[PDB]
């Protein structure tokens, strides 16, 4: 019975995994309408400024929804947004209880929904597969409560933790199943931060451009944040192609007005996290980027989660660091918690989390 | 169905075989069943070298009813008497009606030999069947016995960039102990584990097989230690030492190993002292748990079939010691694997690779 509860939150969860690369700002809810043990409404949200997951169920429902159970991953809002509060349009359907995994995370609106879902005389359970409905939207509940973004470190390197030869030379030692997941993960994120370096050598995009079974049309591109302090950046690098979804972080240049360019003012990598937050609504970010920046990320701290490509190949001891540090004592060492290892063909992936 | 009816019976051979896969070096790992009228009425593998056959024992248990059986065989019954009796004669003496065989027997004491003793006896003989599957329980003895080098894991264990202790050489606690002990597992299959002077002294290494997870040690047949030590700075206080009859040196003479019963060995290229490990020391699987410069000489020489990486979730960052030390200039030169899998082992992942030549 809460076993029952659990499985009708599952459902929701899955269907709030439908517009993961879509709903950014927006979080990933997913919704379920159960009457007498069936199943007679769903909904996700699949696009911020479209109904909320709650709104598409209850649609579903229709009058039916009438001392019906509603599993919603997170707690329904109270407030006019894009959109209308749904804890009042389940006051409306008159719905017999509400089951919600994550609480709003906003503390200002935390529990507001509940409050008017109660006050209706509307029984609410709070925490029902929170941790696995927590995972549709770590960068949302992070800086809702914190007001900092998920970030994301994407790393590609060796069997013997190197990634190039020489700098600029453009090469690849990871397969195209990785470039593939790659696009995953740039998918669910606000940004792809990267420095100068990357770009000049590179010419890279960093954008969304092939996701499979889903048209890029319908995705919520990242936007690409470039840190170039000296503002190094030609007007010719393909990344410039899109410039409304381009910011830079360097000094203030006339030519990438003209263009469109969000032109960031210099700051430490922590503040432009927390303006890219705060600002700009980007609430996972992920940062493509060579050795000094990503180590210089890492060694502040900045990393929530790293997301490390490996090669099955050796480049030898005079192959460029995937990281930069100059550690002394076994001490010093930066240990991380390992998620998972997953395969991609040839190569293998690791997400890490760091640990204290 | 015939064919399907085969792999299935085969395949219970082959389950067999993996029963006494620490206790069988030098022999090979071999499975049996003896099937009559699609029951099965006899099953054996090898345990030990000296102990009898999976053949005899499968032939124990059918009986007289082993007569119009078929027998399946992972490996070729054998033809000579070695430290036991011919199986071949057995299956023969049985009256089977048929053997069906997964792998020929590259021994050249075999060698089609027991496929023409059981043909000579009007029995039909079917080979091939799960071969590749089969092939996986011998890789070292078929490998040894067909071309003469053993089977040569390397096994390295480093942090995720690359690194393998700090510049001082202080280096505990990289690796957790769910690799430490599949490294065991890699120990307790291999017929030696060979490790350079260097490492006996920074850790003064065992090498030894201790701990395995439910299996009673006394049944592993231990590998051997094969120390290189080029200009023999061996001390006799080693702690690889505490077991000398199983220790052998590749160095100068020295009378004082002789004297605890070290086998001495010559100074020899390292793919000859591979061969020299096959073709004296009936050493099919080797294991080689070395520092950087010996891994990349074995590495390099193109000596090894098989890498197994372990990797800690660890950063130690540009300064300490690379685990593969060679020094390439061009990105053409980087030394390529095809990846066989990776698992996780708690907080380590293990990944097997096979170099690309
Ligand atoms: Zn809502
Ligand atoms: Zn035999």
């Amino acid at each position: 019975e809460l076993k029952q509860d659990q499985y009708w939150m599952q459902q929701a969860i899955e269907l709030a995994k439908r517009g993961l690369y879509s709903t950014k700002p927006n979080p990933n809810v997913g919704c379920v309408i159960v009457k007498d043990d069936q199943l007679i409404g769903e909904g996700f949200h699949p696009k911020a400024g479209q109904p909320h997951a709650e709104v598409f169920a209850l649609r579903q429902a229709g009058e039916q929804a009438q001392g019906a159970t509603a599993y919603v991953t997170l707690e329904p809002c109270a407030h006019y947004g894009r959109t209308p509060p749904c804890a009042e349009a389940l006051v409306k359907a008159q719905v017999k209880k509400v089951v919600v995994a994550c609480p709003d995370p906003n503390p200002l609106v935390a529990g507001k929904g509940v409050q008017i879902l109660k006050n209706a005389g509307i029984e609410v359970e709070i925490g029902i597969c929170e941790d696995l409905a927590a995972k549709l939207n770590q960068g949302f509940l992070k800086a809702m409560s914190t007001g900092m973004p998920y970030v994301r470190l994407k790393v590609a390197s060796s069997l013997d933790g190197r990634t190039a030869m020489a700098s600029g030379e453009s090469k690849w030692i990871t397969g195209s199943a990785a470039r593939q997941d790659v696009q995953h993960w740039r998918a669910i994120s606000g940004a792809v931060i990267t420095g100068i370096d990357t770009v000049i050598a590179d010419d890279c995009q960093l954008n969304v451009r092939s996701l499979h079974n889903i048209d890029i049309e319908t995705v919520a591109q990242p936007k690409r944040v470039i840190l170039d302090r000296r503002g190094r950046l030609p007007l010719t690098a393909k990344i410039l192609e899109n410039p409304e979804t381009v910011m830079v972080m360097g000094p203030y240049r006339q030519e990438l007005a003209d263009l469109g360019v969000i032109q960031l003012e210099i700051q430490p990598l922590k503040t432009l996290l927390q303006t890219l937050s705060k600002q700009y609504q980007i609430y996972d970010v992920l940062i493509e980027a060579g050795a000094t920046l990503s180590s210089a990320f890492l060694q502040e701290g900045l990393i929530d989660e790293m997301i490390s490509y490996v090669a099955p190949t050796l480049l030898g001891q005079s192959a460029r660091a995937m990281f930069n540090a100059d550690f002394e004592y076994m001490a010093q060492q930066l240990r991380f918690k390992l998620l998972d290892v997953i395969q991609l063909d040839q190569d293998i992936r690791l997400r890490l989390i760091p640990t204290q």
